[PDB]
């Protein structure tokens, strides 16, 4: 009685991310010492996005029906544990580019697989995002944590036919997924947030191009 | 998913037959109506038939007195999307109505819409609720319920898709459909039967004057 | 509804290659008419693969108790499939599903579907079920959320089964592909446990030998 | 001119930088780059930016003599001073703070200071205190030439014309748009090794600037 | 640096050489001088014995204008001052009588002249007193330009990145490792035809070492 769900469903073409992935592997290595991911791409692009439109950022409060706008991004992501799901915070990310993200990744994930996180940077953020394509899943509907407004759901990469100048071609592709509350989101602008996440990963000049 | 009743379904649409009519006939269209041939009188045209075919689907569950209201008119509530948002005008009679019909009436009500003479009493009283929300470029998404009726069309983005025909591969323009529907009324059977028969309808219009 | 707001249902989705079990038909119908008097179906496969996961993995099983708050635990496996009768829809659950195989499983569906034809089906038969599928792509359904009937804690919906083009190996080919869907409770059930739960039953599914080789 | 031709004891390198991702973004973008921005997508952001990001990994270069007492001091900010072209003639307007611009901010820079200065409105605010110089001579269909040190900055960027030539690529012969750049040093701050791996991290940048994300 | 700059007038000319000889042989003798010699195969080897040798036939460049006297002084012996990495920094230390030794004793030179220079026990003994300076841009990959002449010599080579690049071979186009030569020359002394024939010589006997043995 407290939250209505809907989710809307699109696809990202990882074929760009693959590409960077493989060509910059060992440099990247080398100057930072971490492994590349698509994780750091999706969270740039969803800081792009939640920039572009601030009303995913803020949220409803229920006990004063008052819209709360929240100018600080934060991106909570997940990091599964054999204990149960456990989700970080990655905090103030639209002044960080993919060497930050990837490192705050790697320290919050280390944190939480020897358990030295506590509640103290566990509540707060603006955004979620729920990746569960390590373990293979095609798409799926991921449920809000509270008090979040929107939640980012991707999902595995797998190769699938698609359809590219009119010929059948094999590209790397994933099925991205935001549950977002009709409350204070219409559906319009949920699509042209998960379709600008969805350009901004799979051509990342456009981060720099700021479109 | 709480308070919804939620429990959608979803199936693929081809609209290379659609697109062939437009491409063949716009001129004319456009010479005599003086009015654009889309692909949105196909999908309420084939959801008036679907609804002709079981009119269960357009009943609604009257909680107060446990009552279930066969009505017999057909009237599907077209959103038509603005800047301002997306409202839900209504067509009446669809039943007995055809594509030019169809779409001068969207037309018209847009048309209200856009200066805001969009009356109350063309604004409610709909047994159907046809969403689009494919004119911004979606796969696909779970619409939500109308109230009062029990079911939504919720249509998506045209995009260009390798699909087996014969057990060949070939490159269609598809479309992802979606019906939300309230499970108190309707089971799974009916709701998916009422979905292959819009997708039938919109697929290959000539089921709609054959009758099937 | 009181049931929709007490439950928390989440829905994630898969696709199963259906290349082997349709050679399996295709090579054991005769023998299968010859033998057990019966013909062979697609409900057996999965009712089996469903049970196997749920043998692996018995959280998916288990039920919290509303009465008690108490995560009940059940050593057996039931699986309630819902068989079609001209008067409506019935589901009927298949007893002691660990120790049965192909042929029983069809010996079972076949039993009831004929009781449910002809009205002997008592509520003796009716309830108790520990896990449910649906099989809704008799109607041609590409994909959909199912409902969890009570007191069961998960649904795996079975889809129709459709000649899609899929890459595998690097080389577009067509197969007949099946949408599953796994609408679980989420207080219970995990999205780890789900998407594992989803891909046991795909993997039974593709290589009915996984099941004997106890993978 | 003359008195920085020797005093500075300048030495020209030289590098060729593909511009085939450069041109493939432009026709990718440029249609929604005017459709949002209001701008036109050009080759002078990319190197601007690139120029940024080689001026932060590598602060010897963004450093300067100080004459007065034989100071290197290395500038917590990056001020570069392009040469815009005008009908009346070359000037040198500067952008400042570029650690922190996208393209799309450093393309609005030149526009609006292009702008001015065409319409005779450049103020000396938007005319000193340049760090660096991206002097681009290449819309006049030059092959490469040697710049010269625009003071009191210890370096500058000289840019010329694109022409398809013949690369290897893998072994192969691919026809490419190919960009002949050049750097002109005060050899008594940079080392050849210094400069060197400045051409060679403003080439990278700006053949993939998928780079600049990546910080690489 | 500023005195270099500001009394000599050095001008630059440049020369395109083809290494796939040297690769070839590099190719097929790597093994073979490792089994032997401990030591591993290089290219600059080559082009220091090339650059005594053309020393060896114009002893005009062999030859230093004495600022004291205004004068031309021969000098009998060529000394290389080979600039060798170091993480400190590239020094150039100095080979003593080049045109007496091969390839191998050049290597065996290079290398214990970086293995000291690694643990920085380099003397001033063997540290200064060149005749022709050598520079190499080829580990930090430059593609060509103008290098300083170190003082008090008359000029300088200017050896770069080697990269595959499309060449006409007999009216055809392959691509072979191609690597670009500069000599930065005080004009005072050395002519322009001297310079343009001592960089032809150097070119000569790189592209292929048979003109070495030959005395061509």
């Amino acid at each position: 009685n407290t939250c209505a769900m809907l989710t809307t469903f699109n696809e990202v073409d990882m074929s760009n991310i693959q590409e960077m992935r493989a060509r910059h592997k060992d440099a990247f290595l080398k100057k930072h010492n971490l492994k590349l991911g698509f994780m750091s791409a999706f969270v740039k692009a969803s800081a792009f996005a939640l920039q572009e439109q601030p009303v995913v950022n803020a949220v409803i409060d229920d006990a004063t029906k008052e819209v709360v706008y929240r100018d600080y991004i934060d991106i909570s992501v997940a990091v599964a544990t054999p204990r149960g799901l456990v989700v970080p915070v990655i905090r103030n990310v639209e002044t960080m580019n993919y060497a930050d993200i990837e490192r705050t990744i790697n320290e919050l994930g280390e944190k939480a697989r020897k358990n030295e996180l506590a509640i103290e940077d566990m509540d707060g953020g603006t955004f979620t995002i729920s990746n569960g394509g390590v373990f293979g899943s095609l798409f799926g509907t991921p449920i809000i944590n509270p008090p979040q407004s929107a939640i980012l759901g991707m999902h595995g990469i797998f190769d699938r036919p698609v359809a590219v100048g009119g010929k059948v071609e094999v590209r790397p592709m994933m099925y991205v997924a935001l549950t977002y509350d009709h409350r204070l989101i219409d559906g319009r602008e949920a699509v042209t947030f998960l379709r600008k996440i969805k350009a901004a990963v799979e051509d990342p000049r456009v981060l720099l191009l700021d479109l």
